[PDB]
């Protein structure tokens, strides 16, 4: 399924960062503005191992076959491109801070259900995300989202249940697992820690000044002689966890604590957490 590249007709800048360099294209093979919406996703200056890694992502998303995971269209020149769906209503983030006013529980505990699912589905074809955050979920419509951004997504081993990663770089530390932060190790575990941040983010309404980095900055107190990755450590290695967000439901916050078990072992499967999001969903008495 490639795509040409004279065919690819440029409108707008989806987005520049560490997701890579997006563009909203139009597929126009016939040339009258009829064709589809895209989006592209390039590496700008990148070399033969940041291209390789991108091959690698490609393969991964080629591979995906789910409803709550953003469809893989295809490939543009063999530099290289990445073709997907477009979605534009944009991020859960910006989604949920600009309708927060009009979205209740039950949506947020809908949409909660959906990542469980796209990540129960992504756990089973052996992937590690890496980066679950309400930013790299896309919306569909109201009552339909997709896990998206898989530029740090890996493939565990077949003989291992955890992927090591050993990678220059900025990681979004304050929605990372300890043994991620501490010893650069991933796993399905990992995805499920970072999983109950973005239900943090959900009940939060992705609202910026309670932020889980707003948030573990505010815990670590005034003093700042030390780093903020061994300050950030040293709270979580102490109990110390993301509050209850306002409104939150009881039974939702007591999910999230079972997401951050210090032991990767201890938190609990997407498997296990979908019918309980579910349950919550209906609004049913436990
Ligand atoms: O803010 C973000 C940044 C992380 N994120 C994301 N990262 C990469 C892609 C890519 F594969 F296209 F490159 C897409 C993606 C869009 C995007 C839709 N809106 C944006 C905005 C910015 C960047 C990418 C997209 C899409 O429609 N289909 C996709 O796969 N999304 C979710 C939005």
């Amino acid at each position: 399924t490639i795509f040409e590249e004279r065919h690819l007709k440029y409108i707008s800048q989806l987005g520049k960062g560490n997701f890579g360099s997006v563009e909203l294209c139009r597929y126009d093979p016939l040339g009258d503005n009829t064709g589809a919406l895209v989006a592209v996703k390039q590496l700008q200056h990148s070399g033969p191992d940041q291209q390789r890694d991108f091959q690698r992502e490609i393969q991964i998303l080629k591979a995906l076959h789910s409803d709550f995971i953003v469809k893989y269209r295809g490939v543009s020149y063999g530099s290289l491109r990445l073709v997907m769906e477009y979605l534009p209503s944009g991020c859960l983030r910006d989604f949920l801070q600009r309708h927060r006013a009009r979205l209740d529980a039950s949506r947020l505990l809908l949409y909660s259900s959906q990542i469980c699912k796209g990540m129960e589905y992504l756990g089973s074809r052996r992937c590690v995300h890496r980066d679950l955050a309400a930013r790299n979920i896309l919306v569909e419509s109201e009552a339909h989202v997709k896990i998206a951004d898989f530029g740090l997504a890996k493939l565990l081993p077949l003989d291992k249940d955890y992927y090591v990663v050993r990678e220059p770089g900025q990681s979004p530390i304050f929605w990372y697992a300890p043994e991620s932060l501490s010893d650069n190790i991933f796993s399905r575990q990992s995805d499920v820690w970072s999983f109950g941040v973005v239900l943090y983010e959900l009940f939060t309404y992705c609202d910026k000044s309670c932020s889980p980095s707003a948030e573990f900055l505010r815990m670590m107190g005034c003093e700042r002689d030390v780093p903020a990755l061994c300050r950030l450590l040293e709270l979580l290695e102490e109990g110390q966890r993301l509050p209850a967000p306002p409104a939150c439901p009881a039974e939702v916050h007591e999910l999230m604590k079972l997401c951050w078990a210090p032991s990767p072992q201890d938190r609990p499967s997407f498997s296990a957490l979908g019918p309980q999001l579910d349950m919550l969903w209906s609004g049913s008495r436990g």
